[PDB]
């Protein structure tokens, strides 16, 4: 069953892709639209434009930009509009990265180099308890210290609990649009307000709501408050193109509102031996085909395709944000205004829920402190109308878990229920390795 | 062409789309005409519509969601698995699939950084030799490492005793090239690895370059002087690009381990997250799986039969070259070359005039410094392509122009990486770096 060395003789191009069907054939449930989040539109004449766009930069390599001088400016225009979404201005500026991880350690890095230059040892992180794992990424591999706030009843960042987190050693201060646990939008003028007074820099995570934020005036759903660069006080924003810009996976933005702040996270070698090295993000080597791809999705969108996907996603969302917020036994975490429905219950235990629509054939996300279940609507969701199927399924296993409310919780329910309730964190630590052990496993 | 600064107000069709895009894609490089020293290793007509198509099919796979891809978790497992028997691991072996060289190295370094914190070293040290990629200095400013750059001998080759000098109760890692980019020249990795047994430190093989031609030397009837592998004790971790002599698509490549114990080490667990336990087992979180898809593609395409076919052709271009630069007045290769990498250097005239002469017949060298030096990377389409002979006409010619006046000024581009080396203040090169990188994002 597995391949465990390399053929004796190479297979021709019509017996690999038959070989790589079988693969692909096991990867098709998301297609049904029961997955949350992961694929953002997984339409066939949208993948078919940006497999050719790939195609078309399949060998650039943006670590040459003198030998593809095309793809150079594919990427400065991919910053530049992201900018002007983000009502940046002329001293705005950014990079493109391969994901939200790496626009979020970027703006870390950056934060911890200007920090240093200001004689501060070991700089840390505020940022609230919902901000995405890649902070804690970002203390670990940068040596930086993090300071988890905690959040208010409506899942916000309490902004006087972080206001007392803020010490002479704070390098940068955080907030989500949205956090991705239960889709609230953080308090960003609120929180601009401390990093102008602290003289802090601040990061706005919008990874996941950047492509939505961005167009919901537009779309007819303004927010209550600002988020973006018109916010005095906010020095970066990233945000991803791999999410609600429909674009390839391994696509994303980190965003500044002046240079002075980009030119830390860069790196230079002056005196290599291979000649003098210098690299603005994490990789020497990056796929331009990608990046083609992503400048592909962009343009065929425009203003229009994407307030017209943001209507239909808000549509979607609003909808079932009422309905589930009418259903005995269960309750809407916060107030979430965007693709991210988070559910609890004070009658029941939670995973109880996914279990029931785990065996109805969804995929939700498990979170955790506070027991919670999530489903995160994309546009593929909104096309295959899948909501009124979704609401059917969650009345359904509400309405079994109501008869017997105090019965136990079994399956993988039970193991993520236990593990925030044990006491030993290494346990859980342990038991992660060798969950990613087990993903290399060819046994 | 003029600059898109904002989303256009109406989506363009797919095709309208394409047609843009075949602009941008026409100002790139003649690549194809085989002029450019690496960057490109194959670039073929029918192996890029495979790859794509391959790419194609796991467009949307991602492998932060193993439940929901298991087909591409399954793919994954093989490339990492195909990798280790390459590099003779056997069974205890592991590793992960990475986006380049760059991450594989990164990755590494964090896992000895972390090794070596658990052993109560407050600065964990790298050990590696001058020539080693400028990716162990980007470990060391991210990771808060720091890096000790031995010194090389007359062959380009790390100095043994300046490396057992070096080494200090700090050393989280031993480091040495299978081969050093700026030279093509192998380090001795037995010698090495000697110096990592005795005194008990991880070494890391960097073979990001040297990969795969290496493991297919012996085979090509080419056999190397000496083992590289995990065959050597001591080596604790290998890594190698499949992006560059595999064939695979750009934002592919290798970390490889000895033991999971040294691999455990560059995971990254968040055990409390809001959002659920998240473990990752590289830099990134959301990966295109697209990618690994085309990675699989390229290695089952090939074999063992294509790579050694690949290999033998392209160490017969590059000992043909090897022997020719060797006898032209004027110039002297860098040590003894035995892969696809020859590196030149003049003690007759300044060495930027060469590669100056070469941009203005049309060819891309990679000018190098720390000496002078110039270099060629023979990769499958310069033996396809077959440009040895032109290559050799075009040198030969060069070299006949500057040893008319070899006392002469030398001029454009050339002139600034001579000066870069000679100047004291080591910061101006470092501002006008950042003011490089500051000018790739403009819209002007
Ligand atoms: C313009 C040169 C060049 N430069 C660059 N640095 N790194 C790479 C990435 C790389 C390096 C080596 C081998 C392979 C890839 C480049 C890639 C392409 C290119 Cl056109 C440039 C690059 C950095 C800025 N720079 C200089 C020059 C002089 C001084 C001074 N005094 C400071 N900086
Ligand atoms: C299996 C679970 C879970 N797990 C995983 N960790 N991270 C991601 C990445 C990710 C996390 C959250 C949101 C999006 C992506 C996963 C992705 C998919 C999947 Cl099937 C698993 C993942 C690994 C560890 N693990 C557990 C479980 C219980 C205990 C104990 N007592 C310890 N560990």
């Amino acid at each position: 069953e597995y391949v465990k060395a390399l053929p004796s003789q190479g297979l021709s191009s019509s017996a690999v892709l038959e070989k790589l069907k079988e693969y692909s054939s096991m990867d098709a449930f998301w297609q049904e639209g029961r997955a949350s989040g992961t694929v953002y539109s997984g339409e066939e004449k949208l993948t078919e434009l940006l497999v050719k766009a790939y195609g078309d930069f399949a060998w650039s390599n943006p670590l040459h930009p003198d030998i593809f001088p095309g793809l150079r400016k594919i990427e400065a225009e991919i910053v530049r509009i992201a900018c002007s979404l983000f009502n940046g201005g002329p001293d705005s500026c950014g990079c493109v990265t391969s994901g939200g991880t790496e626009s979020i350690l970027m703006a870390c890095k950056a934060y911890r180099d200007l920090a240093f230059e200001k004689g501060i040892k070991t700089p840390e992180i505020v940022a609230p308890q919902s901000a995405h794992a890649a902070f804690n990424k970002a203390a670990s591999y940068f040596g930086m210290k993090i300071v988890r706030v905690p959040l208010t009843k409506m899942m916000e960042v309490d902004v006087r609990a972080m206001r007392r987190a803020i010490s002479r050693n704070t390098a940068m201060l955080v907030c989500s649009t949205p956090q991705f646990p239960h889709g609230v939008i953080d308090p960003v003028p609120e929180v601009a307000k401390l990093a102008v007074k602290y003289k802090i820099p601040l990061h706005v995570d919008a990874c996941l709501g950047g492509f939505l934020i961005v167009f919901m005036e537009k779309a007819g759903y303004p927010l209550e408050h600002p988020f973006d660069f018109r916010v005095k006080g906010v020095t970066s924003i990233s945000a991803d193109t791999h999410k609600y810009g429909y674009a390839p996976k391994g696509s994303s933005l980190v965003l500044y509102s002046d240079k002075k702040y980009r030119n830390y996270q860069f790196f230079v070698d002056t005196d290599w031996q291979g000649g003098i090295y210098a690299s603005p993000t994490i990789a020497g080597s990056r796929p331009g085909g990608i990046s083609a791809a992503c400048w592909a999705a962009l343009m065929h969108f425009g203003e229009n395709g994407y307030v017209e996907a943001t209507k239909q996603i808000i549509k979607t969302a609003r909808f079932l944000k009422s309905e589930l917020e009418n259903i005995k036994g269960i309750f809407v975490f916060g107030n979430p205004q965007l693709s991210v429905i988070a559910l609890g219950s004070r009658d029941f235990d939670i995973y109880r829920l996914s279990n029931l629509m785990t065996a109805k054939g969804w995929n939700l996300n498990q979170l955790q402190f506070p027991p919670s279940i999530h489903f995160c609507i994309t546009l593929l969701h909104a096309r295959k109308r899948v909501a009124i199927q979704f609401l059917k399924d969650i009345r359904e296993s509400v309405t079994q878990i109501m008869k017997n409310p105090k019965a136990k919780t079994t399956g993988m329910g039970a193991i993520y229920g236990m593990a925030q309730t044990t006491v030993d964190r290494n346990m859980v630590a342990e038991l992660s390795s060798v969950f990613l052990d087990s993903l290399y496993s060819t046994d």
